[PDB]
């Protein structure tokens, strides 16, 4: 999921619109956005499908104000229903709205909770509604009007007391300004920049990605630490302080490997070498595992892999070819709801320009392997064109656990490589190989950007995940529901 | 506006909207249902538009529950637009929805209290929305959770004492139940009814009018007493009590006059016999002060003045003639937004029956005339019909203040017989008579149904507003805020 | 159904709507109004719905033009798809819409005739749809630019030769003009006026009724003779002409019953008046037949027997009261496509005053009983209300059989009187006295207003067809087709 | 544009669906698919948007058929209206509905000519529903129903002698079948294929390019040829006909520099090797007109310039590096209808990868510069990335001229290259650099694929007009009618 916020001095709504587009790429199910206006009135605009669909002059016109937070949605808890795309509302206190980006893993504890204890109303079965609920009682604790920003941060240091999982945040409270945050761990991304308009007025934004900000003209300032929160007044005063009591930097690798744009820096790791570091240690390991292998091209699985699939050429010194040729109006098929859509993407995403392919032994690169979906179909598109043989080298380590920190990975049971061997798993996909790339490595590859990262959030891939709190139980509980056909009888 | 409030054992889905439909002669402009579903959660529907219009299958499917609240809207505050639509809701404390028939005249000074002080957040323009919030910012001052049917009276008594007007109101507290409650005036109508459904399980319902109450089965129990409050719990239990100062029961008498149906039975006052009673008065009045008149058949203006009409008819003992085809798809011209668009609905919705009234004497007959928009244009057609002399009898006193308690009139300017003797309405319309029912003789024709009335809410006949709140000021504001040219330029 | 059309100088499409607004009453279905602007294009928008949901502003503004036509269409034949609305439209030769109130008996012939003979594709199941492509085809006989008004209604007569049924029809053929015509045996309503704009610009306008004429300010000329077209070219010039061979009056008696607004005048017989003559005939036979009844009240059953019942009221010299309150956002339930749709919408569209029925015998006035939709509940509602009594007189004799000229009477089983004895209807409607009027009676109802009718279409009360092609096995088809369930599959 | 047309056993709604999204790259602005089913009736879906939003599961439902047509729209004439969406039809005769891909040079022409000489009528602007017109009017001179096969192709050699211009066409001829024909120049795409279903049933479809074939698993047959008619009877046989006087192959250059897919086949030549074809061109030119020049790293402005670059970059032994990123969720910005609407576009579309650029000389590659909008803003995009010195290279010629042949280019002033040497250009945009692939490489490196193509529609290069009734009145007459402003003026 994206989120963004834009504290500016100028109206607001294209250039949300726009950072939404930009990071559309991170939730293609639902946008909302919802600015405040002149009468510190909420302007709200939300619905299922793409940021282009979503809105429509029609909308942007009534979108009005110079204070704003946008979300693209990447169902990953509730249900795919439009009541559960973001923003949230909560009309007290003062009148708060929040975007989410992340996943709470003790939402059913929360909601106990804030029915009995906290008094708030739930109507939806989204964590993120929780979250903005979690914050909204904490914030309802300071009576006396107005709320201080010791006192925003004091409520969220409640919340991060509260609340379990991965978060990065972005609200408005009205008469009040911008707030952001992000969880204790720093597993979701979050980054902090600005615009200086003229002397003495700074607009600022937060956004999942750069790109948001380069794509709007705003300067990085830094990414929003661990467990920090940050607070833009109305009057555009901005306020920040750690909100956690052990804040610790622990990124999510998946963003790195699949998630993000390229040209996006998380946590000073520019996602684009990471990839590119990605392919150096793949390439090395296929160099000194595949060194026998017959190659006559490397080809990249649009769009993900490419860079770390160019690399991979440069290093086996072979050749890399856009053997296929993907279609412009089709998107990824991995953060697509239900798997019957997703493996029916991709064939209707990729065609093979078959000359690529015959009488050739190809290597075949992709930036990870989840639930085989792609690889399956990639590899008969391969064959039927003429490959000699098929082999597949996959960026990322093999993928056997769950994911309870903003990725739809429920269900174990869905992952390819769930207990199963490379071997099994290359029989599965029917490729003549496969390889995977080595946890330490792609460790490496994203930490050679920043080694201040001592460990990052790779739970799909170790199952050790840093909140602690996730368990076998919950883990349980969360397949039950999630699972591919419990969400299919939810979808009626 | 109309609201309903069903807490019973079935869906009341279509119940709610048959009763809307029963009571969509109160407002034609929007509708809105909203219910609980099982899992204690709000299933809303509402938008502009007429019961059939705004309600399909679709949506029906998906008001799941037992109970539910429901609402016609004739805008008298704010705008025309949908978000003004109710019912509306606030998800804190416990999650409360509600729906206004009435208007309150303090609102402006309610909207600055509202943030300031109680820190809740306002995001319409619409007096129901501010009249939710401070039953909720009461509500607010009970945390021993649950809350007991005391707090709730006390919420609403603690709220009586906060805002001024007319208003009957239906809510619904997630977790507790649903809450029904009339102004301490008892302006706005509101009757309560029941279905006892077994041993134990009795039904409860409360809406504008008892003909709601008659078409779905219920039994009739009593209104509401002015100041009281009922509150149905979930568990099916009945709690009333007074929640207003000093009490006392003023009816609307517009309510009687046009607005209601006349199969309800308002204040233990049959509106049909009221009706019939004015024409009675009516039929008097033209019988002593016209004696000496030759009129040839008696007309009325369908479709309210209709029995009425038949009533003088018997007095004067002349014929009823339908001389006037309603068209049967055009609704209530009166309550229509616009001057422009009721104008054009005269001629759309009327159309002399030539035979009747040529070479006669007619006697038209017509509930009241407040734009004059209705008898200008009859009379028009009258005389195109090539009748000899038309004389008009509206079975109300002019009328010539502002009503300020949910009914559109808030321009004096725009209301004809404002600033004119009876003898220059009649000239503008251009009837050769022009007669009205006198205040006394309507009081007395309503309250010979039920004499404990002593007085009734008629400013727009007298200029006397019992809330004591109401000001030349408060008017003027009135007027200039919502005068036809300020709504027609606000629609832009 | 209803059709319009106007042949003017300025912009009609307001005037159509306004048109179809008064004739809304005879097809609540779907609406269309197609025109033809300044480029001799067709500007269309035609959707199930009424008048009044079909057109909004942004379709209003679209339909530009001085020539147009327009229909409200009630389906008596082939399905209830928003693609069987009318006008329809063939864009050779010439380009031509047509608008049809009728039904043909003949429309499967002329189906394998339009195909293999004439080379036209019928896409629809409509039968209006076949009217406009046999009329195309016989026009395609004229090759030499331009079509002479002898060709044109020449192109009628053929089609007249070909076609068997009732039509009252308009069309528009672009680049050349309005087009009208009726059946040969004059049975479906039409009538031509104009409003002369100024000294030399006459605008003309034929409709199914003269209300709609009157409405618009239009003058009426006369009832387009039976058999007979009409032609007004694109500037302004009428043609007539008798295009039947043995062109006879034999107008539809239903809709002196029933169908028509009051205000209409049908073949030079005010429908008001045959309707109040049907009221003095039918207080003859009770008085006549039922003198020794003991009846408190004459109640109608809203809105179309009030005069009938009325005039009874003074026959009997019982009074007149309104005892059923009408919804009025509930339409004729008998034009409603569905038994079950209707059967309900009985129950929401009337409401009894209890005080009028509770210790009276009452006598119940209907201007028809035809699938006894009405009766049936209209009576428990008597009952439940207190009515000691209940009788009822029907204003028109028994219904027996299937009207197939543009009544959805398509099975003679789904009527109440089919194979039964008054008797039995009044004991299955559960009324204490059932009377029905005399055809015999009936007919003089309606001759008395215009004694040139020798012989009127009342095939439903007789079953004799006058188009005499009407045979049993035509019957059997009709009905394995149309009855209501065979309706209700198709309805899927 | 893009039109498939399938004649085959099965429903092909979702094959056709599958299709228009493989081709969706020809026409983001409208879709449109017309099935014909068991009925023989014509059931159609479409309107302006992408296939996927076009196109749902309701509309689907309706698409029944084993033969059915689709279309997606990039509008060249008439308005950006849904009216001009195709495929278009026409009832008479028999019943045909045809999409075309392409452009009449000769509308006006035939407008005047169809409505005075052949009676038929042209509803909208557009000139392919002009082409469906005289199709059948000539298709209307034969009478011995049923048509031959014979009559069919006898229409449509008398049509092609009475048009002018490109146009690959597919229409349905209800009773009779699918026809597609090519213009007999070739300049419109059209291939056609077969799916054998047993031992005599094969399916049949026709589509702009093969990548449509491809993944529909049908095979490859052939291009239509120049001239030819294709017809496929509804029992399944397949008959071709030569239709044009004397026909040549003169396919449009442009659709293999930029407008097809590269794994489209066209007249024998692959799109993929013909682009790497223009990449080696351009390398070897950059190669030794640049040779004293310094280049750090070879980008490809994504998408279609992608392979040209990578085989560049082959070609000077530079590194090839995926510079910028492209937002998946922006399509053509060159095919969009406004000239802001691209610009905008351009900055959504793409982003740069600041490490790729930063105190590097980069060589940034196009598979063509039009109007400028990518070119200008990428630069800047370099320059800001860090970016030393920043040349670019189009793959394609400059483009001077108009294209009249179903690509938007209307008015030559807006296309960059007008009136502008090199340098010029080179200026504009701001490059250290400019380069453009000479004419004479272009089309030696798509005939290097076919050598039998001896000429290519290429007039947007050198204003050489295959049809030869293509002169300086008309082309002035294009832009005064669709210049931008005249564009955004009319959809206002
Ligand atoms: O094994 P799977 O479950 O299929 O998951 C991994 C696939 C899917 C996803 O690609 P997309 O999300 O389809 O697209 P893109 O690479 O363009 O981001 C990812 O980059 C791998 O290719
Ligand atoms: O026996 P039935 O099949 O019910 O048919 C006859 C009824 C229905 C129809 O009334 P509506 O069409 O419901 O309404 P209205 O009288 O207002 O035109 C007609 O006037 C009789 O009342
Ligand atoms: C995409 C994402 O971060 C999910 C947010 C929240 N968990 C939800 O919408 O379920
Ligand atoms: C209402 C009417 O005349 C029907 C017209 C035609 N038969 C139809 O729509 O079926
Ligand atoms: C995209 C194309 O071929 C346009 C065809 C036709 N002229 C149109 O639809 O505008
Ligand atoms: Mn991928
Ligand atoms: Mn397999
Ligand atoms: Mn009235
Ligand atoms: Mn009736
Ligand atoms: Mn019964
Ligand atoms: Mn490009």
């Amino acid at each position: 999921c994206g989120i963004v916020g834009i504290a500016g001095v100028m109206p607001v709504n294209q250039s949300i619109y726009d950072a939404l587009t930009v990071l559309q790429h991170r939730g293609q199910d639902a946008a909302g956005i919802i600015t405040i206006d002149a009468n510190n009135c909420f302007r709200l605009r939300k619905a299922n499908g793409l940021v282009s669909d979503v809105f429509e002059a029609r909308h942007m016109q009534r979108l009005q104000g110079n204070m704003g937070i946008g979300h693209v949605r990447y169902p990953t808890a509730g249900s795919s229903s439009a009541s559960e795309a973001q923003p949230f509302y909560v009309n007290s206190p003062y009148g708060i709205t929040l975007a989410h980006n992340g996943n709470l893993t003790n939402a059913h504890e929360l909601r106990k909770k804030l029915f009995e204890e906290k008094r708030r109303h739930i109507n939806t079965t989204s964590d993120s509604e929780i979250l903005l609920n979690i914050f909204a009682s904490e914030l309802d604790n300071f009576r006396h009007y107005p709320l201080e920003a010791d006192n925003i941060f004091a409520a969220i240091a409640a919340t991060n007391r509260l609340i379990r999982g991965a978060y990065a945040c972005v609200a408005m409270i009205i008469g009040h300004g911008m707030v952001a945050f992000r969880d204790p761990n720093g597993i979701r991304p979050l980054v902090l920049g600005k615009r200086d308009i003229d002397e003495n007025r700074t607009e600022y934004m937060v956004a999942s990605e750069s790109v948001a900000l380069d794509t709007l003209g705003f300067d990085f300032l830094r990414d929003v630490a661990p467990g920090e929160a940050i607070y833009i007044t109305e009057e555009g005063q901005l306020f920040t302080r750690q909100c956690a009591d052990n804040p610790v930097s622990n990124p999510c690798l998946f963003e790195y490997v699949y998630f993000a744009r390229p040209d996006s820096f998380i946590d000073k790791i520019s996602v684009y070498s990471a990839r590119v570091n990605m392919g150096t240690k793949l390439g090395e390991k296929i160099a000194r595992e595949w060194e026998d292998l017959d190659i006559d091209v490397v080809i990249p699985i649009p769009e993900t892999s490419c860079d770390i699939a160019l690399e991979i050429a440069r290093i086996l010194g072979k050749p890399y070819r856009q053997g296929f040729v993907k279609n412009r109006y089709v998107g990824r098929t991995f953060i697509m709801p239900g798997q019957q859509l997703r493996r029916k993407s991709v064939r209707r995403k990729l065609n093979a320009n078959r000359a690529e392919f015959r009488d050739k032994n190809v290597l075949l690169v992709d930036d990870s392997i989840v639930r085989g979906t792609t690889s399956e179909q990639i590899i008969e598109m391969a064959r039927e064109a003429g490959a000699k043989k098929v082999y597949l080298a996959s960026a990322a380590p093999e993928i056997r656990f769950p994911n309870v920190y903003g990725i739809d990975m429920p269900s174990a049971t869905e992952l390819i490589a769930h207990g199963r061997e490379v071997d099994e798993i290359r029989q599965i996909i029917g490729a003549d190989g496969l390889i995977f790339q080595d946890l330490n490595d792609l460790i490496d590859a994203v930490r050679a950007e920043n080694p201040d990262i001592q460990q990052f959030e790779c739970s799909v891939f170790n199952g050790v995940y840093v909140t602690k709190d996730v368990d076998q139980g919950y883990l349980d509980f969360l397949d039950t529901l999630r699972n591919d056909d419990a969400k299919a009888v939810q979808r009626q």
